[PDB]
């Protein structure tokens, strides 16, 4: 067969069998192994600079940075061709793109035969979770982008460590990618080769994943979404853990407790600056840290506890939006030894998006930029137009430890205590700021039944309400019922110990006025609401009984700093009979589509709301 070049720290008989089949499969030119060094680092960035695909961009403004533009048929995620292919249709459920895996099999083999001639097979080895740790799960991705291995090193443990902690029997979930542009003898390859045609394929049974078409984010870094959420929450659901597309924060009161929450958004629905978030006036002495922006890996322990870890290394973070007053963490978390996707290139070779004016004289926009198609863009042109100069999907990919709020746990094995979930999707209407559920099957009814307003981070149609569960619609490994079934067990697994359960709350922070603008000024106003939960945690935080759960009053709040009336917070808080009555219809919908194996305790909790409501 070709020569491998397999280094001397694999041991591994298995893995380079496998290796060496699908090298047969795939016929690269070439085939490298990634180190994981920082010298291997910048010799791929450079010869992403040769080929075109990166922009160095100026080391006087943005040391060790880069920029990348993609192809406009991939820029997102593709829903529709992502699959599950369970042995039985039943374990892909009505949430997720199912076929008969022998079906997909042959499907796919004549794709991948021959789809990296003319390119280098890049070998990833990467550990999700910390390196050697008892929590932490290996993956080997087979790539034909040098942009997937560059951005895998910052995103995950990679590199040569990883044969240390195999060994010679360690198992490994394989992973194969490929852009899907094999090169002819002589042809010129273009600056971000992708193909129209995509596929992005699970087989929970072997944990294979295959990937063909994109280079794009999640549908390319195989250890982030297919991994770390599709393939282990099979995992977990088989060995009594979770995978949860959940932020982790740490926060600590002026009295020094601190307590630790998870929150369920979804995709580009404002998990980055709320993990990140920064305490208002009103706040000295509270703090905000950050263990994960995106995705959670969480477990019960024997003394009632649940503990979660952050198993990426770094942030894969939409960018459009952000400055000084949305997330100046993560403005200062970019200065440097960054890789910017889609975003505008200025004159003096920095980065531009859309949100950035905020920070500029005048709140001005730039004279001129290149915008991520490489075309002039400038100030007429959007006023003109609306043309983005950076794309609303664009994104920066930077390490965990440029973040100056990062938590000292954040790569701590042994997790961190979690007192309170969150869920909360992008609602205009309906859904109130903030509700405390009173039981956890009423909290599991909430996450069950959450909506949302879709936005750019798949292709398709933005601004729409679609019903979100847990915020893992795009993301859930087997049947969504089954998985209802799975956290209610959870929790009953917990209240057996004796322990008070963490409580669960629903948010929104996105409610617009007449005007389409947003009626509560979030970012970091949302401290407001989290402390609330911090009270309410403590036993020393007062509420209401409304509809759907516990809410606070005006004076439970501390507005200290933000001049926000009491007819405001109406607004946001405000039950309406109306709008939930419609709401709960809804549910019975996605309840007709979930029947199979759906929990009982779902459709009881409805018929108590619906009490409620005609009350
Ligand atoms: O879309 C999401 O939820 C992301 O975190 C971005 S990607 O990894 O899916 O590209
Ligand atoms: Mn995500």
């Amino acid at each position: 067969g070709l020569n491998l070049n397999t280094p001397a720290y694999v041991k591994n008989a298995k893995l380079i069998a496998w290796v060496a089949d699908m090298v047969a499969l795939c016929k690269p030119d070439t085939v490298y192994w990634c180190d994981g060094s920082d010298a291997e680092y910048q010799r791929l960035c450079q010869q992403l600079v040769d080929a075109g695909t990166f922009k160095k961009l100026n080391e006087a403004k943005r040391p060790n940075s880069y920029l990348a533009c993609s192809d406009p048929s991939d820029v997102a995620r593709v829903e529709d061709r992502t699959y599950i292919c369970s042995a039985k249709e039943e374990n892909a459920g009505p949430t997720n793109n199912w076929m008969e895996p022998s079906e997909m099999r042959a499907t796919l083999q004549p794709l991948f035969d021959g789809c990296m001639r003319g390119r280098t097979m890049y070998v990833v080895p990467f550990s999700m979770g910390p390196l050697g740790s008892p929590i932490a799960h290996i993956g080997i991705e087979l790539s034909d982008s040098p942009y997937v291995a560059v951005n895998m090193k910052i995103m995950t443990r990679m590199g040569k460590a990883v044969f240390e902690v195999l060994g010679t029997e360690g198992d490994f979930v394989p992973c194969v990618h490929t852009v899907g542009a094999p090169l002819a003898e002589g042809e010129q390859d273009v600056t971000w080769p992708c193909n129209k045609t995509k596929y992005i394929v699970h087989y929970p049974e072997t944990r294979e994943i295959w990937s063909y078409g994109s280079g794009y984010g999640g549908n390319a870094l195989l250890g982030k979404k297919c991994f770390a959420l599709r393939i282990a929450s099979n995992m977990g659901r088989d060995e009594g853990w979770l995978a949860e597309h959940m932020l982790i924060l740490g926060v600590t009161n002026p009295e020094g407790k601190k307590y630790h929450v998870a929150a369920a958004f979804p995709s580009a629905c404002g998990k980055t600056n709320f993990s990140m978030l920064v305490p208002p006036a009103g706040f000295d002495g509270w703090s905000v840290t950050t263990i994960g922006d995106d995705i959670a890996w969480i477990k019960p322990a024997a003394d009632g506890k649940l503990y979660a870890i952050n198993p990426e290394a770094g942030y894969f973070g939409v960018a459009p939006g952000t400055n000084m007053l949305t997330n100046p963490n993560c403005m200062l978390s970019v200065r440097g030894n960054t890789i910017f996707t889609n975003v505008a290139l200025t004159d003096d070779g920095d980065v531009w998006w859309e949100g950035m004016e905020q920070d500029a004289p005048g709140k001005a926009l730039p004279d001129h930029l290149i915008d991520w198609q490489g075309k002039d863009w400038t100030p007429q042109i959007a006023k003109e137009t609306g043309a983005k100069a950076a794309h609303p999907n664009s994104r920066f990919t930077v390490a965990a430890t440029n973040n100056p709020a990062l938590d000292s746990a954040w790569d701590d094995p042994k997790g961190v205590a979690i007192d309170a979930f969150i869920f909360g999707g992008r609602r205009s209407t309906t859904v109130p700021l903030v509700t405390e559920a009173r039981s956890w099957v009423e909290g599991v009814y909430m996450a069950a039944t959450m909506g949302s307003e879709t936005t750019a981070a798949a292709t398709g149609q933005a601004g729409v309400v679609r019903r979100d569960p847990f915020a893992m619609l795009p993301f859930m490994g087997y049947n969504m019922s089954d998985y209802f079934q799975h956290w209610l067990d959870l929790g009953k697994k917990l209240a057996a110990s004796g322990a008070t359960l963490p409580k669960i709350y629903t948010t929104n922070w996105f409610r617009k006025g007449t005007d389409g603008k947003f009626v509560w000024p979030g970012y970091g106003e949302n401290m407001r609401v989290l402390a609330w939960m911090i009270d309410r945690i403590e036993g020393k935080g007062q509420g209401e009984d409304h509809v759907t759960g516990i809410s606070p009053s005006y004076e439970d709040l501390n507005w200290t700093g933000l001049d926000f009336s009491a007819d405001q917070f109406n607004t946001v808080t405000s039950i309406d009979k109306a709008a939930w009555l419609k709401e709960l219809e809804l549910h019975a919908e996605l309840f007709k589509q979930l029947e199979h194996h759906l929990p009982k305790e779902l459709g009881e909790t409805k018929a108590e709301i619906e009490r409620r409501l005609a009350a």
